[PDB]
């Protein structure tokens, strides 16, 4: 039963690797999931609710991985610690590029997708700023910009640069180089005087 | 004659301050410009070509201002020089927020808008990297990341952070704080070891 729902989600993710949400119909979803069209509408109100759920699962996966990291300090220098935290996003979203791309194009039209993204971005920026503040309180980072404004720009940078790399946009940082590039900007801007 | 065209462009920019492209019709454009609907179609193929031209004029205005800056060095420290160059974009796009917002939402659907944006971004990143390279050649900046990858991420950061500030997205850096925030990230990441 939760089976049919997972089948629908797995079909949508497979089809989104090939074409946009606009080019996928409810029948394609139903057909791929081994069900009828009215049976589909029982699990989801629309193909957009299917995308909404896929992005929800992707965002919550990253957010949980991040909480795991937070409760379990990695034992390394400062630079590697930022790298590990950014890496959560590089791997989680980079393992679901079709959902990332469609979820981002849907922010322009779907109020729920825009709100879901915006809640989590606020959470990840607040956490980033709490860490920068701890680093300043401990004397490891200088008091330059307002931690929260600095955290806002760096998280926006990552959203745009990661997602450009994953879609292979022109211009974009090659995906093999994007982690190194962002970590350098984060560590210089956070610790640089 | 070029009069009617300017009237149509000025009407579209005024209406875009109130509602999205989808909520504006060719008749609204024609009516505001003091012309008929078939007369409209003589100057522009569609309301989307009107947006395309508006964004074209905005992008070329910034690019020309930047060329002016380039040919006329401002006589100040390094930090102020980056601030002046970023400021070109903060003021040019920030003086046309409705076009910026609609032009960005149209990149998801219009191949010409996507290509126009992508050409200019490549140009501005190449110029940014040429400057970072000159600074490294002169011994003023360390050889850290590949200048071109560093320039890519910083320009993407600015596109996303400026445009979030202008739309008042949640989250965003307040528009009174966005210039300072980006300049700090640019100067630390470019000059920081
Ligand atoms: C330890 C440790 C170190 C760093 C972090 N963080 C720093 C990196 C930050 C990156 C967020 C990021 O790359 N994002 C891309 C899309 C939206 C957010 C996520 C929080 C978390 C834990
Ligand atoms: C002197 C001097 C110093 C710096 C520059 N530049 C540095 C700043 C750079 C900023 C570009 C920027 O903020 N963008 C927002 C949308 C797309 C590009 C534009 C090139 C140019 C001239």
């Amino acid at each position: 039963g939760d089976d049919r729902e997972l089948a629908i989600l797995a079909t949508a993710e497979n089809l989104l690797e090939d074409r946009p949400l606009a080019d996928i119909s409810v029948d394609d979803l139903a057909k791929g999931a081994g069900i009828s069209r009215p049976t589909f509408y029982f699990y989801f109100p629309s193909k957009e609710a299917v995308l909404l759920t896929l992005l929800d699962r992707v965002v919550n996966q990253a957010d949980m991985a991040l909480q795991t990291l937070a409760e379990n300090p990695a034992d390394t220098d400062r630079e590697n610690m930022w790298r590990t935290g950014i890496n959560v996003f590089f791997e989680t979203f980079g393992s679901h590029k079709a959902v990332t791309r469609a979820g981002q194009a849907a922010r322009a039209t779907s109020v729920e997708v825009a709100e879901l993204w915006s809640t989590f971005m606020q959470k990840w920026i607040a956490y980033t700023a709490a860490v920068i503040d701890a680093e300043r309180d401990r004397g490891a980072a200088p008091r330059t910009l307002p931690a929260h404004e600095l955290a806002t720009a760096l998280n926006l940078m990552n959203e745009r640069t990661l997602f450009a790399s994953f879609a292979g946009e022109q211009p974009s940082v090659p995906e093999a180089r994007v982690l190194d590039t962002l970590v350098h900007i984060w560590v210089t801007s956070i610790y640089g005087e």
